[PDB]
């Protein structure tokens, strides 16, 4: 009934998520990670509490709505506490997560700052080509249009174990090379984009029995690697990644191109960067 | 204080989630919805608890060890929201349902969605209360009182105001009759900009949070049909901030600048519940 160490000095919040009601703490002892997570409610305990006189403090009241701070008895307050002692530097590194900042990249900013900065790094996407010519992961191919210009390869995301449909996640990687991102799309890629959208959906209906209206289909701007690929996710599955600051629906990307051929070269795209990403600093410096 | 009703007979669990530790309850008291949500942690006060004497209880063990922790009163705050009297619309709104996506064309909005929308929607009495100062007046963060281009920025109902990690404010325009994104024309640009700029700058004044820490957007299919803009901490993955729901204000403004008839002509994408009559009406029109 005690911690495996004496005393706890907070050195750094490695990561928090108010959505999941969780925190990851790094504290020195006497190196150790503590993790605190609020628990699910039990229906009967809450219902029992609400027939009575719960300890409440009013936050506000408007018409039929009202909110409060409730301070319930012991039974509902359980915090799942996961300690990690000792902690190597590799444990502290895998929990660390950087604050994100928003950036609004005009078309000119892309050509002058982002693109040059990207060309100065040499992101190897050799792994992608190995999938495309089946040197790697051929067993995982769900569907393929083999057309070198307008085709693609559909594969399940590495983390989706495939044992349920709640969290269905696939990605489509285009066969054609040199499409770095959203920024390179023009009406020329419309047939490719249409193939991914409608053949991708038809593929998933066949393999997994999931209708098209159960699919969020999108690209990421700022993607993690620079060779066009599209995400197909179950709609019921909510993660960061389908957020508006990063996800662009393929269907809408296609319609933008049909209405406005130069949309993705001329228009301003909004995305988030880690606060320590040199690109963030370079875009800021150029915008003031 | 006390709840605005007495008793509570659980009729049904509308929605229950282990992921984000929240429960939505339909009770008789006359209907009421009572929402209970576990709260984010306060950093300086967890560090205090751990260094003193925690109340622990071993469960699993190995370097991985697991416990049940029962903290003192301060860390146990549960965000409690009551709708009372709840209407039939409230009961369906919060009920766990299978969601389907729909791509609503400009014509689908005029012939199907809007006429359905004009039949009925949730009362907007709370919005009129904020604007007329009969409720929540002492929580106003910034008001531009211009009838047409003005708004009131106020803490969202969802936010318990205890930490910044889940900062959440809404800007509600003073001008009536702007039901949603689909009514926005270039004449609304000065308003939308006022919300973007004056809204962000007010957040900078009050909370010291820069605008690049902020996600600022509208919901399409909003639950309440009187234009209002959401302001959340970027680091907060807020429900309703997914691409199938949220439209960045700065992007809406620029859409309007490039193409004046954008939100009347273009196809929007949103999710509807399976028990939503709108979904069936739209699906019949598209088959
Ligand atoms: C009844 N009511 C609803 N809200 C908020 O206003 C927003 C309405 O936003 P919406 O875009 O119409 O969709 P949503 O209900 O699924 O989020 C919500 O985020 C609520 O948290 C409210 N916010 C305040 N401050 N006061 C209220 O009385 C009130
Ligand atoms: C090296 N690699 C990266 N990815 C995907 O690309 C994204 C970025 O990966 P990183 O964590 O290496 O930046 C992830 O979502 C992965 O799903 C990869 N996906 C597959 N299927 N196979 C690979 O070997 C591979």
């Amino acid at each position: 009934v005690r911690l495996p160490f004496s005393g706890f000095r907070l050195q750094k919040v490695l990561r928090e998520s108010a959505r999941d009601k969780i925190i990851f703490l790094h504290g020195k002892v006497n190196d150790a990670v503590v993790i605190l997570e609020k628990t699910p409610f039990q229906v009967e305990q809450v219902a029992q509490l609400l027939t009575g006189s719960p300890e409440l403090q009013l936050q506000f009241s408007n018409d039929i709505y009202s909110t409060y701070h409730l301070f319930p008895p012991r039974q509902l307050n359980d915090v799942k506490t996961t300690v990690v002692y000792p902690a190597t530097e590799k444990h502290l590194q895998k929990y660390l997560r950087q604050d994100l900042r928003l950036i609004r990249e005009t078309g000119d900013d892309y050509r002058n700052i982002t693109l040059p900065h990207l060309e100065s790094q040499s992101l190897s996407i050799q792994w992608v080509y190995n999938i495309l010519d089946k040197k790697a992961e051929a067993d995982r191919i769900v569907f393929e249009n083999p057309d070198p210009s307008d085709g693609f390869v559909l594969i399940p995301d590495l983390k989706w174990n495939q044992q349920q449909l709640d969290d269905l996640y696939l990605i489509a990687i285009c066969h054609r090379r040199g499409i770095r991102s959203l920024r390179d799309l023009t009406p020329e890629h419309l047939p490719l984009l249409r193939n991914i959208l409608h053949q991708g959906q038809e593929a998933i209906l066949q393999r997994y029995r999931m209708k098209g209206d159960h699919l969020r289909v999108y690209l990421h701007y700022l993607p993690s690697y620079y060779h066009l690929h599209v995400h197909f996710t179950a709609l019921g599955f909510e993660a960061p990644g389908s957020g508006v600051e990063r996800a662009h629906l393929l269907a809408e990307v296609i319609e933008n191109l049909e209405c406005d051929p130069r949309h993705y070269q001329q228009r301003t795209l909004t995305f988030a960067l880690r606060a320590d990403d040199p690109l963030l600093k370079l875009l800021q410096e150029a915008q003031q």
